[PDB]
């Protein structure tokens, strides 16, 4: 029970304030390490206690939480209802991600109530995300170091130092309320060369190497000094259609293209099997997922027949839009090749991320390469941003899809209290979207890392966050 | 027995004169199609009859060939001893690849003798290569179209037309002396987009698609309309050492680096298993190959111990030089990662092919990515150019290796008449070179193509040439 755990990664954090963190490398540094949440998800994605011992939804708009007693922040401030209220007031407006809260009531020292302006059943998924991290009320009030560069929470690791562009160090919180850390220090070391991060595991300069390129996967698996860590991500990668760009307003054309694409060949040949084969717009770890959705079997004969039926017996010319990435270039080339096989001449339109988002927002694209992080692990964040009519463009609905029945089912699912009824509503939504062939799922995005064989208990959660709970250095 | 066979490929030929052809796309158009040779290699790489019915080596310097009777060139010129003599005189100098011939004697109408200036046992391998193609004596003498744009041979296909940058068409030679072609026409169509060439097999616009990128391999294997063709190449790809660049003049350092490299991970992760795992500088199809050569087992513990023994307990900093290629970039990154694991900091030096050859010729490099085509299928072409001391630099000996015992065994093997003794000499040479750890074999270069399932008898020979003998369109 000790030692310095070194994590070699591509980049530094840019901010350690969880109310303003916009990326995975920053969130992984503090999530469940310096900071903790009211609730957390278990292996089965079920909500379990953390800083809240119990919780209940009273009526539709009232959420009550019973708090853990005997908990202290790393600066000595007690953890209580007032600390929770002060934390969520920092992200409140009574008419952000907490735009639904009207008021926070302190019932007693260890009981807090959230009063919503409008119903929002995915509330727990927000409290379990990095944005739900509870800050010290002392760091919020008392004069001192900014939260962006000096985080202070209840977690098993205390912030020790930050050498920007070089390393972040955390040290074991010896006053942690739960199971204390089994390492003395954690170092997030910035090592931009991918080859060097992995090699450092074999020299014992690092224990974990993040951000592995797919071309290094076999080099990791065949090394006797390390293990490949691959966890089931929330993220989805797909070929989407702008349903208002001709001829993709014709569902037969979208269906023909779906029958023309074969994803096992892409997963193996392009991604070296890093990822999950999926047939829905959600991964198995997202609440509301269904394994009973219409998939379009790879069948070139059916694809050709459907295109002819659609009025295109000699195919047509179109475009596929993507951001510039080496792996995304290999992906669109496979798609371009498979669509040529059914007489569809695809021109690749590639540009940097900013220009790609601006063009998709203006509805300039026909086919596009899409991705959605599904960060909260709840169907609402997936469905509202990707398929609701008010999300057209860079918000997520790059399909420019507007089906009043889908809008209604989404708004209904967001407000439904029964989880069984919520699940049925998301299953219906996935049925409509896949039957309408709005997209062709490529893969569930899996997170990969390499670790020394001398590590026990390390994993990456479905959000892509490094998880150090129960980690031991052997 | 008929139809138009379409071959979609990356580039056009630049010349159809086999005495001046310097590349695979040009040679594949005429080899065993418009032109033929005195001899050819069978499936077991044994020399078999072609335009010569029989042959014998008289003493050391005299090679006699008995010619096939009843053979005519496509322009009506008879094939005979005078035609062979005129063809090889075009590539003769009695004090090119035929710098060994002193004189060509016409014994009778169907008997020809080659008199050598010096002994050269690999003579048949030169006669079986594209450079051994027999030109019409009428095309050499009589006034008309240049040989570079209008080839004329004895082959089963006659040259029909050339639309430069677009297509070359050959038609069935209805007067062919052997088994007549089972297709009417062959079209070598220039289609530069890789994705489009492969897709054309599914639309029936092409029957064969050449020059496949490794990222399309699985897309080919999973298509129901096509088959992946992969043949065992002569080419070798390796990591070489400049043995005069410190610290690689120390055989323990070269051996340590050889134990640090794992090639299955590269073959799978970088090349998608396109290629052959090998432990020698020769592939199994090269005459003289041995399966009993010292291989350095992937063993990081042995690598680290050997580096410490060598006087480098903390490793050292070095470079790896390569030409710019997407797949070669992924290869050197895996090597860089594996060498970091033993404390060797490798800087990648990448530049275009011309600059890379000039730098290796000036001995500027330490480690390098090497490749040797082994085109003739004979150990001499492999050994003389890569390891003989007179070949230092861009000629092939980028190792700057000069071992008098290796030079002597090479010169001895080139002049030895007994094939069993020749084989023993090449086995000894491979033992010395692999024991000296001059290089780390990465793979035997395999040639890949996609074909319609409606094709029978197509293959690519070990040289990378398309082979149409016995091809049928179903």
């Amino acid at each position: 029970e000790g030692g310095v755990l070194t994590i070699a990664r591509l980049s530094d954090a840019d901010n350690l304030d969880p109310h303003f963190i916009t990326n995975i490398p920053s969130a992984s540094v503090v999530y469940h390490k310096v900071y903790e949440n009211l609730v957390q998800r278990d292996k089965n994605m079920d909500f379990k206690p953390m800083l809240a011992k119990e919780w209940k939804q009273i009526d539709d708009l009232n959420w009550e939480f019973k708090l853990q007693q005997g908990v202290t922040f790393q600066d000595g401030a007690p953890f209580n209802a007032e600390a929770v209220k002060k934390n969520f007031e920092r992200v409140l407006d009574p008419k952000t991600v907490y735009s639904m809260i009207q008021e926070i009531k302190v019932i007693d020292e260890y009981t807090v109530q959230f009063i919503l302006k409008y119903p929002y059943s995915p509330l727990l998924s927000i409290f379990a995300s990095n944005e739900g991290s509870i800050l010290s009320p002392k760091a919020i009030d008392e004069k001192g170091k900014g939260l962006a560069q000096h985080p202070v929470g209840t977690g098993p690791y205390t912030f020790k130092s930050w050498k920007p562009g070089e390393e972040i160090r955390l040290e074991k919180n010896k006053n942690y309320w739960g199971e204390k850390a089994k390492v003395d220090e954690v170092v997030f070391k910035v090592v931009p060369e991918d080859a060097t991060r992995i090699g450092m595991i074999e020299t014992s300069e690092a224990h974990i190497a993040e951000n592995l390129p797919v071309t290094e996967v076999e080099r990791v698996k065949n090394s006797p000094s390390m293990e490949l860590i691959e966890n089931e991500g929330l993220g989805v990668e797909y070929i989407g259609f702008n349903v208002e760009k001709k001829p993709f307003d014709n569902p037969l054309v979208r269906q023909a293209i779906a029958h023309a694409i074969e994803t096992k060949g892409i997963l193996k040949g392009v991604y070296n099997n890093v990822g999950t084969e999926i047939n829905s717009v959600m991964t198995p770890k997202v609440f509301g997922y269904t394994k009973d959705v219409k998939g379009y079997k790879y069948d070139i004969n059916t694809a050709k027949k459907l295109l002819a039926d659609a009025g295109y017996p000699n195919g047509f010319k179109t475009t596929i839009w993507t951001n510039d990435s080496k792996v995304r270039m290999a992906l669109v080339e496979v798609i371009q090749s498979q669509l040529k096989g059914i007489g569809v001449d695809v021109e690749i339109k590639v540009m940097e991320y900013g220009a790609f988002l601006a063009a998709t927002n203006k509805s300039e694209h026909a086919m596009f390469v899409g991705g959605w992080g599904n960060a909260t692990g709840d169907g609402d964040y997936n469905q509202y941003n990707l398929f609701h009519s008010s999300s057209h463009g860079a918000t997520g609905n790059q399909f420019f899809y507007s089906n009043p029945e889908v809008d209604k089912l989404i708004e209904e699912a967001r407000k439904e209290k029964d989880e069984t009824k919520r699940k049925e509503l998301y299953k219906q939504l996935q049925e409509i979207e896949l039957k309408d062939a709005l997209l062709v799922p490529i893969r569930g995005i899996n997170h990969i890392a390499a670790t020394t064989k001398n590590i026990k208990g390390f994993w990456i959660d479905p959000s892509g966050y490094l998880r150090l709970e129960g980690v031991e250095l052997q």
